[PDB]
């Protein structure tokens, strides 16, 4: 059914404060793609510790999925056009300095798709 997969990676955000929502730079296919997403695998790596209370989402143009842990798989992008970029979105709810900062060394996705 015209199946393929694309992948991409990049550096993520730095958060110095709670109560701030920040998006990583978009991840998108390097090859020409068409069709719709099926299963998406994701991973990220931090420099330093993870802040308690961290909320991470992975978002397409019109959908978002909550992430748990530093790697996983989701069917939440089923039927999303495969050409769409994916953004990691990060927040630690509240206020004041984040101690230490959230420092996202890398975040990546593998997107399976079909025609």
């Amino acid at each position: 059914a015209g199946e393929g997969a694309w992948q991409d990676s990049g550096m993520g955000v730095t958060l110095n404060y709670r109560g701030v929502s920040a998006s990583s730079s978009p991840l998108s296919a390097r090859q020409p793609v068409s069709g719709v997403m099926t299963l998406v695998a994701w991973r990220y790596e931090l420099n330093g510790p993870t802040p308690a209370g961290l909320r991470v989402r992975l978002c397409s143009q019109s959908r978002c999925v909550e992430l748990d842990g530093q790697s996983g798989t989701t069917h939440g992008f089923a039927h999303v056009p495969a050409v769409e970029p994916l953004r990691f979105v990060w927040e630690v709810p509240g206020g004041g300095r984040l101690i230490p900062a959230l420092k996202v060394r890398s975040n990546q996705v593998i997107v399976n798709y079909r025609h």
